[PDB]
RNA sequence: AUUAAGACAUUCGUGAGUGAUUUAUUUCCAUGAAGUGGCGU
């Protein structure tokens, strides 16, 4: 396989810095650095030093010398543009 | 007066004709617009 689709549901409402753009989600620039270090703290059963002796072993990193980055592509897309704006304060008000 | 005297190795003649400094090469790789509440006990 070369594709991984997959589909989420929000919980709670994300507070998003981008909010102009109507296809404003979930940015991957956020996911891809997180994800890469959980699989690496997977792949070493809790430590990421052998998580990247794995990915090392197994030509998974982007650089095998200096960063926990992963070869893959990430992409965060929009279905439905329908979205709910809250505003979200510490003071309640009427 | 003597196998002697006279006689430009010279005339004409384009280093010229054909020819792409071109082919191949991702300005890309890594990176959280995030962190924290405080006082009125």
């Amino acid at each position: 396989m070369n594709q991984l689709t997959a589909i989420l549901k929000q919980h709670t409402p994300m507070i998003h810095f981008q909010h102009n753009e109507s296809g404003a989600t979930l940015r991957a620039s956020e996911v891809k650095p997180l994800l890469d270090k959980f699989i690496l703290t997977k792949l070493g059963n809790g430590d990421i030093r052998e998580g990247r002796l794995y990915a090392k072993k197994n030509n998974w990193l982007i650089d095998n010398e200096k960063n926990y980055a992963l070869n893959y592509k990430l992409s965060i897309s929009l279905q439905k543009k329908s979205r709910l704006e809250y505003l979200i304060t510490s003071s309640t008000f009427p």
